[PDB]
């Protein structure tokens, strides 16, 4: 059952990055940890209904994360929701990011790697500094 199969939180390589709690401040970067198959769905449906600015999607083990950047801000909770009721099957986590390049980098190394990503080259720090 999911108490004793279910992750409860992100691997704990990735918490010092994330949002923890209060969802009244908005943000532009999230993550998802769920199972392979439905970040795979995920993928599509984040990308098209918050028009990201860029998407990745990473093996975690034997699950995935998905990471993305959003045009604008949102509340954590509204991402969540939307994501919840997409499928009702199996876990979810989805959280804020505070850390957004050390996050997505991580999710580039070791034990974690990327599956695909919307923008060929993926990002670097220097995308993480304003503009030239």
């Amino acid at each position: 059952g999911s108490k004793v199969e279910d992750p409860k939180d992100f691997p704990s390589e990735l918490l010092s990055f994330l949002s923890h709690a209060f969802s009244n401040r908005t943000l532009a970067c999230f993550a998802i940890y769920t199972t392979k198959e439905k970040a795979a769905l995920l993928y599509k449906k984040i990308m098209e209904k918050y028009s990201v600015t860029f998407i990745s999607r990473h093996n975690s083990y034997n699950h995935n994360i998905l990471f993305f950047l959003t045009p604008h801000r949102h509340r954590v909770s509204a991402i969540n929701n939307y994501a919840q009721k997409l499928c009702t099957f199996s876990f979810l986590i989805c959280k804020g990011v505070n850390k957004e390049y050390l996050m997505y980098s991580a999710l580039t190394r070791d034990p974690f790697s990327v599956i695909e990503e919307s923008l060929p080259g993926g990002l670097k720090e220097h995308d993480f500094n304003p503009e030239s």
